[PDB]
């Protein structure tokens, strides 16, 4: 628990102290849990509330959009990644990443908003942000060497069957755009990538995550160690046991994500997927009163340290 990188407890209690569940919920989850495929205004208007509450942290992010075309198994449709960037001359940066589109489901049934997938990640990234906002403000007039980038993606999904030319739109033309793109060092800004830290399926009650590269098994540990700790210095809401979610120890694998078009390209990634997947997954059951807002909050705690522990902050 004391042991080598880690937060002073002084600072961790403070970290865990600044975040706040009700702005987690109510702010930043409630507002995004609506229906939002590709291009439906569902989506603009969530693709502008993130486009928005990004730039109003005080630390001034550089906010971009990435917006195309594709083909899909339907028609053209529009997308538009958010790119949030917070010191973007700064070589190197962690980038935690999510998708705020929902997956297009048949007329005339119970609309799905998805609040795991991926309502609920959206979410815990806005609270990060701005629960560390002072601190992120800090290290970026600091000129820190590794900052801090957030992407929420669009066209995750699929409209009709799920496979290589239907799926990860968005992810699929972000690395693209990225690997084109001249920084330094570099060359591209996919090598600017220090972190890949990708958020699904989350806040279903008692899950249960498993290192799926083993490139990154370590960093992994620093989130089981991050896990204990938490619990051990009771921050941890309905956690019985010193080990619910992040489990040993390093199984089999894969689950295409929006990582993959990273990967493809060399990222390093850290696939943070509850493995089984929510019960309620893709089922118009994916709804506001099925998380587990205690484990939605243990998921802000725990990511919340692990960020500064990261970034030193
Ligand atoms: O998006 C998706 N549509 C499908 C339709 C049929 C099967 C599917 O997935 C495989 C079988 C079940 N276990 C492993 C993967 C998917 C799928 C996979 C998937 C992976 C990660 C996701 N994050 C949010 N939605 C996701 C779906
Ligand atoms: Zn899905």
């Amino acid at each position: 628990v004391p042991l080598i990188g880690s937060l002073p407890e002084a600072r961790l209690r403070r970290v865990v102290g600044q975040l706040d569940p009700q702005r987690l919920w109510s702010t930043y989850l409630r507002p995004l849990l609506v229906v939002r495929t590709p291009g439906s205004p569902g989506n603009l208007q969530v693709r502008k509330f993130l486009e928005a509450t990004l730039r109003s942290l005080t630390a001034g992010w550089h906010v971009e959009l990435d917006p195309f075309t594709a083909s899909t198994p339907l028609g053209p449709v529009d997308f538009g990644n958010v790119v949030a960037t917070l010191d973007p001359r700064a070589a190197r940066h962690l980038t935690l990443a999510c998708h705020y589109d929902s997956k297009l489901f048949p007329p005339g049934s119970t609309p799905f908003v998805g609040a795991t997938d991926s309502a609920v990640p959206c979410a815990l990234l806005l609270e990060l942000a701005q629960a560390l906002d002072l601190e992120l403000s800090r290290a970026k007039k600091q000129a820190a060497p590794v900052t801090l980038q957030l992407l929420f993606l669009d066209g995750e999904e699929a409209l009709k069957e799920w496979g290589p030319k239907d799926s990860l739109y968005g992810s699929r033309h972000l690395a693209q755009l990225m690997e084109s793109i001249p920084h330094s060092p570099g060359p591209t800004r996919i090598q600017a990538i220090e972190l890949f830290m990708l958020l699904d399926l989350l806040g279903a009650p008692n899950p249960t995550f498993y290192s799926h590269f083993p490139r990154t098994v370590r960093w992994f540990h620093r989130l089981r160690s991050i896990e204990k700790r938490l619990h051990r210095l009771n921050l941890l809401q309905s956690h019985p046991q010193e080990v619910m979610y992040f489990q040993p120890g390093e199984p089999f694998g894969s689950v295409e994500d929006d990582h993959i078009p990273f990967l493809r390209r060399g990222v390093p990634v850290l696939h943070l997927i509850s493995t089984p997947f929510p019960a309620v997954w893709h089922t118009p059951a994916d709804t506001e009163v099925n998380l587990h807002p205690p484990t939605v909050h243990n998921l802000c705690r725990i990511l919340a340290v692990f960020l500064a522990e990261y970034l030193g902050l």
